């Protein structure tokens, strides 16, 4: 929730980062959701806290990745990504059984400045509260 609000946006969208930067990326992005290979930037999963939605997007938005499999199939229209879709940075929050998790949006280019898709990052939540409390 609000912890992940700046360090999720900055720790998540950096690793998020170094497999969104990979090759199946691009490659993944040529693909959709059930058959993308989001399990590298998953890697970003791992070092931020075992868990996250870390999702990578062709030009069609869903939770490529998440602990739950149920949560994922939800996200659409959200039009948390009707900005970064076209280019545009956007947050918001989700709210499901256990689920209540922000999630930061990204946009992704052809490599020539061109908006074509979008990276999203959804922090799940959890083991957490106690950290979430005292230090945020």
């Amino acid at each position: 929730s609000d912890m992940t609000r700046d360090g999720l946006a900055n720790k998540a969208l950096a690793v998020a980062r170094t497999l969104a930067d990979s090759p199946e990326i691009r490659q993944g992005l040529q693909k959709k959701p059930q058959e993308s290979g989001i399990q590298a930037i998953a890697e970003a999963v791992r070092k931020r806290n075992d868990l996250l939605f870390i999702v990578v997007t062709d030009m069609q938005s869903l939770r490529y990745s998440h602990p739950e499999a149920q949560r994922i199939g939800q996200p659409f229209k959200g039009d948390d990504i009707l900005k970064a879709l076209n280019g545009e940075e956007n947050v918001a929050i989700n709210r499901g059984f256990l689920a209540q998790a922000l999630r930061v949006f990204t946009p992704i280019y052809d490599e020539n400045h061109k908006q074509i898709g979008v990276v999203a990052i959804g922090l799940e939540l959890s083991r957490v509260t106690q950290q979430i409390n005292d230090s945020r």
